[PDB]
């Protein structure tokens, strides 16, 4: 049947009196201190190889997979080093979960924006350094980025690599600042080429995005 005592314990007023609940905790556990593979966030791994969506479906190509809180897995997609000008270009990798993670169609819905960077000059080893910065930004206890952002993405094209950074809402202010740096990490210079667009682009780009080098 349904039976419940009648005592109730309402006596935990500690708004500004420090957490006196020292000996009384719900879970005194905090491993953390990893940085050896497992970071501290959840991020799925959806990468797109083909592009037959023309007749198939952008969702029929994109392969959603590896969803962990470490770096070994993400490093795996890089282990193939197909991004640094090693694959059939037109590539598109995506990993995230912090605040959103539905897809470029809603990852912007996350309430952040989509920073892209179209590279032309070939370096043969640029997608490895820019990735270590994206895959690490997810968490890697880096702070100052794995919390204000929501997810990242990567995509190559005919002689035109293109990466994507999906913020969670940090505001374009800190983006025009980050994008600027992330724009150089690509090791470019021909014209600081790059693209700045808020979710408003993946859902009705009525207003203006940000810029496009
Ligand atoms: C990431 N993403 C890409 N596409 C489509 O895939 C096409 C890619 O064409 P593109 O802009 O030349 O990039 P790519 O060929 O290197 O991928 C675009 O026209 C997009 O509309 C997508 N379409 C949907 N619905 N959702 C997504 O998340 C998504």
């Amino acid at each position: 049947m349904s039976v419940e005592e009648v005592s109730k314990k309402f006596e935990e007023n500690v708004s500004v009196d420090d957490t006196t609940a020292t000996p009384k905790t719900v879970l005194s556990d905090s491993a953390h201190f990893d940085v050896k593979h497992p970071l501290n966030t959840k991020w799925t791994l959806w990468y797109t190889k083909p592009a037959v969506d023309k007749s198939e479906s952008w969702s029929d190509l994109l392969r959603p997979v590896t969803s962990f809180q470490t770096v070994e897995e993400f490093w795996a997609i890089i282990q193939n080093i197909p991004e640094p000008h090693e694959l059939p270009l037109k590539s598109d990798y995506h990993v995230f979960r912090n605040d959103v993670r539905p897809e470029w169609e809603d990852e912007a819905n996350a309430k952040g924006g989509k920073w892209s960077f179209q590279l032309r000059g070939k370096g043969a080893d640029i997608d490895e350094l820019w990735l270590r910065t994206l895959l690490a930004v997810i968490g890697e206890t880096i702070d100052e980025d794995d919390s204000q952002i929501n997810g990242v993405v990567l995509s190559i094209r005919k002689g035109g690599n293109k990466f994507a950074l999906w913020t969670k809402s940090e505001d374009k202010e800190p983006l025009l600042r980050i994008g600027g740096k992330f724009k150089q990490v690509l090791k470019l210079t021909d014209d600081g080429h790059l693209e700045f667009f808020p979710h408003s682009s993946a859902n009705g780009r009525h207003p203006q995005p940000s810029i496009t080098l």
